């Protein structure tokens, strides 16, 4: 009954497209090894396997440092995200300043409730653990569940082995696979209802496996949602979504034309981990190979090691010191070099990954460092900040009464952190405002003038703290 | 760098009114300032319109294209309501222009592979009339 | 060539000599201690002896990252423009015109075109002068004023000083600075309307 991209299925799609997923599959594993091997395990690893630890030791530490900087400036403590009103818009339909500063007020408290919601949630773990796995290897859909009443509903993260994505050259056609398992003792009733008629008698411990596709409609419509557990669908499961709130979110770190995602930021520096580990290793067996004792006693001398061996302390015993000798690892110029090239590798690597270090370790530190964080404030920050948007305005935990403008969102960091420059533009006019007092009783200057004046060349808008002219006048004329 | 210096925090373009010309026109100064005003006014909108379409990772990225290959091509859409519609940066690989010893002649083309079904409804149609029925996985040259 | 000469490095190779009488099936076959056998001036380790020409290469390495770091400004707003940015490659100020210019030429036009920046001044056509070096911040216009203000905040002291004339003083430090005082500064008409209006 299905349209086009899912008259075969979801079990079959994801089937077809997971062959296409292999590649970047192989290099996220590639990446975990070379870096902590235990973030990114092979689908065949499973419970009692150990997971050798890196000799070069650097491209932990350095994933470590990138996803918390890239933690601490996306997502700060304070609000990271701030609601535009497209001035001079509304101002043709509002009646006072007054009514610009209220509902730049109203839409400082959507923020706040924004934040409200996202720090109750847990949110910050979870894209803690999507930045890492994007850093390792980028890509990562993040499912937002619609909310119900207050609980905790903390977005399901999907690691790459779970979903498949396909996106044409711009990226714009989407069919999105999520596979997840649940063992028939968190299945939903709906979900539980349609396996048992399908089937005969399951057990409330065997896997059960949950397809989730979406796919653009084949007319000129929106993203079409559904669930798929065991070749028929489940019909309380027919969900739409619009095309701009998707709430799947697919993230990707570097963009490439073409491909349909993937190109983690450690990928370009792997050669340096190869370099680096293979260096590491060779240094480390060395070592362990000098740690080997042996007592190398020459045959045409005259000490007899046992007579050594059966002395204690002192106990003087005939023999000559040139005759016992032990053998030691003379490579120690290959030595110096390796450790040379070692460090110089670990160098590079080390400002790469910001090793050698909100708004500084952004704008700056994590941007002529790291290339482009960037992406991911119009990949991660603004898409959750619009899906969030939406939900909490379909439930009643957000005013929804715009009727003036769309209220555009430029979550995106370095343009709002502190709801932008605002209150520096401000209390620089406020301090100037402040002087020019003893010059009031100067009949040469007007003091407006240059009020006015400062106020352009800040830049600021002055329509309602600054009184022009006629309100001034009617003021005083009210106040008689 | 450049991404820091060209298109900064701070408004990085004004608008002037080369005095002398609308003084003639103009009751008392506080109309130059009044002016002076709305021009800081719509330098102020452009800020809200270029941070709320994310306009500037689109922009580092063609800058970081033009230090690696300096050419890109940015297209701007026209508005349409409020719906934030990014500019569509064309690396080298996506189109050609021409030009002569001035620079004058422009020709530009350039080329986006957009897989059928999610083809502007007048391209979706336009393809389906000029052939049969377009499979919607396979690309479509636009 | 350094990375390969240290792989090669790493590599470890143990040099017997055949003349010798240290058989290396004792020295494997034998735990910490466990007197041996042999002498240790037979055992011995191949090393690349490379070493000199890796000094020349590292010197020469050095150089050409100085230069290019030189050249990429990772040896180094208006100090991150004009000076650093705009020195190391003048490009700060050619595509101040392919980018940042016809982006606001079109950007203005379209958003005029939606009712978004509705103009009608009908006294200039407001010509859009990005170039940013020249209006980084507004161009050098709060400096002048603070500047031109601080300077008529002084002369205060002296205004019971019928000897000097404080407006052709501060119009005369208004006109150096180049500022313009058209409105802010009243000139004589304006002060003898203001007065009889005051009454």
């Amino acid at each position: 009954k299905r349209t086009g991209l899912a008259e075969d299925g979801a079990k079959s799609v994801y089937e077809r497209l997971k062959n296409d997923r292999a590649p970047y599959e192989t290099r996220a594993q590639n990446c975990a090894q070379y870096t902590i091997p235990s973030l990114f395990p092979k689908d065949s690893d499973n419970a009692s396997t150990d997971y050798q630890t890196p000799w070069q030791a650097v491209g932990a530490r350095g994933l470590n440092n990138l996803a918390s900087k890239l933690m601490l400036a996306l997502f700060p403590m304070q609000t990271w995200m701030r609601l535009t009103i497209s001035e001079y818009e509304a101002k043709q339909l509002l009646s006072d300043p007054d009514g610009l500063a209220k509902v730049d007020e109203g839409l400082s408290m959507v923020e706040r409730i924004i934040m409200n919601y996202i720090e109750s949630n847990s949110y910050r773990v979870t894209l803690f653990e999507a930045l890492k796995q994007l850093v390792v290897a980028g890509n990562v859909l993040l499912y937002l569940p619609e909310p119900e009443g207050s609980n905790y509903n903390p977005m399901k993260l999907y690691r790459l082995s779970s979903y498949v994505v396909q996106r044409d050259a711009f990226g714009n056609v989407l069919q999105m696979v999520t596979r997840d398992q649940i063992a028939f003792g968190a299945l939903p009733e709906d979900i539980r209802k349609a396996v048992e008629g399908q089937g005969g008698e399951k057990k409330a411990d065997e896997t059960i496996d949950v397809y989730t596709h979406i796919y653009l409609d084949e007319d000129s419509g929106e993203y079409l949602r559904y669930e798929e557990v065991e070749g028929m669908e489940v019909q309380g499961s027919d969900g739409t979504y619009p095309k701009e709130a998707c709430p799947y979110i697919p993230i990707r770190m570097v963009r490439l034309d073409g491909e349909s995602y993937g190109r983690s930021y450690i990928e370009e520096y792997l050669g340096d981990l190869r370099s680096l580990e293979n260096l590491q290793e060779a240094i480390v067996k060395m070592s362990m190979i000098s740690s080997k004792v042996i007592g190398l006693v020459n045959p045409a001398g005259i000490t007899q090691p046992r007579r050594l061996t059966k002395a204690q302390t002192g106990d003087f015993v005939t023999g000559r010191p040139e005759d016992i000798s032990f053998l030691q690892l003379e490579k120690q110029a290959d030595f110096t070099v390796a450790k040379a090239v070692s460090d110089a590798i670990e160098a590079r690597l080390s400002f790469a990954f910001m090793l050698n270090s909100i708004r500084y370790v952004a704008s700056e530190l994590e941007d002529t460092l790291g290339g482009v964080y960037s992406i991911l404030s119009q990949e991660l920050q603004l898409p959750l900040v619009r899906v969030l948007l939406k939900q909490l305005q379909a439930t009643q935990q957000i005013p929804e009464l715009p009727k003036e403008a769309v209220e555009p969102t430029i979550s995106t960091g370095l343009e709002a952190i502190g709801r932008g420059q605002d209150l520096d533009k401000l209390e620089r006019c406020v301090t100037a405002w402040a002087a020019l007092a003893p010059m009031r009783d100067d009949p040469d200057i007007n003091l407006a003038m240059i009020k006015l004046r400062i106020a352009n060349a800040i830049g600021i808008d002055t329509s309602g703290i600054l009184l022009t002219e006629e309100q001034k006048q009617q003021k005083m004329a009210q106040q008689s």
